[PDB]
């Protein structure tokens, strides 16, 4: 997250670290036995992480927890990043509690303006390179579907939804691949991609959650 702030430890207490001996992409836990995550994450041998802040010090919160199977999203695109969400079972259920939580899917999408809560492990620069050990939030709205597609033309499908600040400065980097963004109590977007981080005209691109929730309940439901 570049530009944001220390969200304060377990103040998102659905945001998951997925690690394979290093933390390389968030997620978001959505009931005691699933997360969701973005398809560009997908590998094999991913131990879910809960609880976190300081993702190097076990602070005491923390449940870690092996994925059983990934599911990445039937018509995901490598190439176009079209359909960037996969599904993460855990082996055994987590156990819920104030900083261990699920955030509910959305009943609808949500509006362009609507204010968003981003987070992340991610790089804290725009150009070179700071890991932060502690969970940093970006507050932002989603933008409107023409600013997005001006700043991508060609490259922004009904999938995807832009949201930040086109004069740069703040905005999710990598790291935060995978990982929420909350807008009005819901998961409306994943961390997806875009051109550098915090950019001038060049927002972050979301896998736009709500048109998955369909998938997402009958995958379950079946898994
Ligand atoms: N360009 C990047 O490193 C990146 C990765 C994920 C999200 C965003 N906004 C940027
Ligand atoms: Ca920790």
């Amino acid at each position: 997250i570049v530009g944001g702030y220390t969200c304060g430890a377990n103040t998102v207490p659905y945001q998951v670290s997925l690690n394979s001996g290093y933390h390389f992409c968030g997620g978001s836990l959505i009931n005691s036995q699933w997360v969701v995550s973005a398809a560009h994450c997908y590998k094999s041998g991913i131990q879910v992480r809960l609880g976190e802040d300081n993702i190097n010090v076990v602070e005491g919160n923390e449940q870690f927890i092996s994925a059983s199977k990934s599911i990445v999203h039937p018509s995901y695109n490598s190439n176009t990043l079209n359909n960037d969400i996969m599904l993460i079972k855990l082996k055994s259920a987590a156990s819920l509690n104030s900083r261990v939580a699920s955030i509910s899917l959305p009943t609808s999408c949500a509006s362009a303006g609507t204010q968003c809560l981003i987070s992340g492990w991610g790089n804290t620069k725009s150009s070179g390179t700071s890991y932060p050990d502690v969970l940093k939030c970006l507050k932002a709205p989603i933008l409107s579907d023409s600013s997005c597609k001006s700043a991508y033309p060609g490259q922004i499908t009904s999938n995807m939804f832009c949201a930040g600040y086109l004069e740069g400065g703040k905005d999710s980097c990598q790291g935060d691949s995978g990982g929420p963004v909350v807008c009005s109590g819901k998961l409306q977007g994943i961390v997806s991609w875009g051109s550098g981080c915090a950019q001038k005209n060049k927002p972050g691109v979301y896998t736009k959650v709500c048109n998955y929730v369909s998938w997402i309940k009958q995958t379950i439901a079946s898994n």
